[PDB]
């Protein structure tokens, strides 16, 4: 009932309908079918019925409701301790993986504290002050082509990071590093449609092997970042290709957890985007053909639907039922007994 | 090794996806009864021939435990009749009831007492009621029993089978307690909408079924349907959809209040499919920008969609309903937990 390790996978912008696309548009059975314990979260922020990713992720990373655009700060704008900082005090190794820039609102709410999510140069500099042990994502520009002219990589190397800006490597290439960071694009990683391939699964496997090196317990947040961008663009093949990749990472996590026996895997989203619907195909006589799906959208923004939570591993029963998003944080602390 | 329920209440919200359910968290006074549920599953709703299901195949999945074609009522993909949960209940000495806010002959209620090649055959469906072992029903659809193209009087046949029938109003329990079976036909076609003054019919009817079917310490099975959530969806009419699902949520609280007091009753809440691509979008301010402080509901289709659908279960055996499975497994899971003879 007490997990040693926690992997949190966040599919940005995926409601149940986006999840459902994997049951129609992906070869084979989705890894979602492996879960038995399922819950539901209410995703409103402290001030807005519709959340953004910043307050959405800060509800998970810090266990409070805060205003849209906040990174790691409470509604009154004061810094709050995150699960990464708490994990560091409990001797837990930590890693953050994302297919957006590593400074984007979701990863950022795990290692920075900023008044507004668009302060991405401040966020990059904030990593220099975090106990983060591993990261992988885009966003090389935020560390090396800055308004202030500073070389943030040099500071990170001073803090014991090895940084790779060229490719994800084998685990044998990084096993002896103390901390490891990958910055593999200037801004966001490529889309799956532009050849990103299995970055998310590979990077999440690297984080697991790296952070568990010396029998240390770990916490990892891996984010399927571009699902939401698909929803905002009302671009169905973009959305579906990104969520199928995210379902591959879920299989990666779960294959490790099932063998390990001491790992809790939580999958959820921050909010839904686009009103994405698996509607019947539309024909011109305009009528429906229920034999076939034609994905449609109703909005270019986020929506307030409750969002599914999936949990596998010791303590996974704590995540069933219907609760506010910020209680994800408290439920993790409860089952791991990591102290605050 | 789960607990075994004596009784089962299956509540269907037709047309309600997770976004429809979520509307009760923003548009209902107080806290939704959905929040009482701990055990939660997901069903895949495709029919035997269609990725996007209709109510008939999707309800027949629940009542008979098979995938079948859109429009089938209690019949298999080859059009042969299949034994239903209500027919199994009767053979196990279980009292049965069906409630709906549509006509009682409409596809969801029909799939639990009738066997017909096509949901359009509502006069045959009303006739099938006379050969079923149903003990209790309430809904609309008086026209299918007394104003038929074949000028037969079906009501007379139902009374011939030990039904008492009321076409006036729902009564209290002591009003109907001595009757061996009870039917309420309270509208010619569909019951009124919530916006046109239906009021608390669905909870009252469900409560009444529960008292009636549990006379003399009898085990029971009830299907009650929030039928018009779907029609709000089809019309792309937010206040209609939302008032109808708020009323369904009230029905959930009625079922759950009984189950908690009883302690021997499994309550299952699900839907057959989603409809309308209903979305709790950010309100538009005016030339148009999104204001995330508040919600303005939007739709993307006039028809059903293929999203996976949430299942909620509470009571003995409810742990059977977690995880992800085909819609037709609802039937098999009900059978498995109740330990009824098949
Ligand atoms: C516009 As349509 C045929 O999806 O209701
Ligand atoms: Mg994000
Ligand atoms: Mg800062
Ligand atoms: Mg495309
Ligand atoms: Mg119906
Ligand atoms: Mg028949
Ligand atoms: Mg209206
Ligand atoms: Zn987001
Ligand atoms: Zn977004
Ligand atoms: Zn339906
Ligand atoms: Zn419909």
């Amino acid at each position: 009932k007490t997990p040693k390790n926690v992997i949190l996978l966040i599919s940005d912008g995926a409601g149940l309908s986006q999840i459902s696309s994997t049951f129609y548009f992906k070869e084979g059975t989705p890894n979602y079918t492996q879960f038995k314990n399922i819950g539901l979260i209410k995703t409103s922020s402290s001030r807005e019925d519709v959340t953004d990713s910043a307050s959405g992720a800060t509800a998970f990373s810090c266990g409070i409701k805060t205003y849209n655009a906040a990174i790691g700060v409470a509604d009154d704008s004061t810094a709050v301790k995150s699960i990464v900082e708490i994990a560091a005090l409990n001797n837990i190794k930590t890693g953050v993986v994302a297919t957006s820039s590593i400074t984007h609102a979701t990863p950022a709410s795990f290692y920075a504290h900023a008044l507004n999510r668009g302060l991405e140069e401040e966020i990059a500099m904030d990593m220099t002050e975090s106990d983060l042990d591993f990261f992988a994502g885009g966003g090389l520009n935020y560390f090396t082509s800055r308004k202030d002219k500073k070389d943030v990589l040099a500071i990170l190397k001073g803090n014991q990071f090895t940084i790779n800006t060229t490719g994800l490597t084998d685990f044998s290439s990084i096993a002896s590093n103390r901390k490891m960071g990958f910055l593999l694009a200037d801004e966001a990683m490529p889309t799956m449609e532009s050849g990103r391939g299995n970055f998310l699964s590979a990077a999440t496997d690297l984080a697991i092997q790296f952070l568990s090196k010396d029998n240390s317990a770990f916490f990892i947040m891996s984010e399927g970042s571009q699902i939401d961008w698909g929803g905002h663009a009302n671009n169905a093949s973009y959305l579906i290709s990104e969520i199928n990749d995210f379902d591959d990472a879920i299989g990666t996590a779960l294959a490790f957890a099932k063998k390990d026996g001491n790992t809790l895997v939580i999958v959820t989203s921050d909010h839904e985007t686009g009103g994405f619907t698996l509607a019947a195909k539309k024909n011109k006589r305009e009528y429906s053909d229920y034999t076939s799906i034609g994905p449609s959208f109703s909005t270019g923004g986020h929506s307030a639907t409750l969002i599914p939570v999936f949990a596998y591993g010791p303590g996974s029963e704590e995540f069933i039922g219907i609760y506010e998003n910020n209680e994800i944080f408290h439920k993790i602390l409860k089952v791991t007994k990591w102290n605050q």
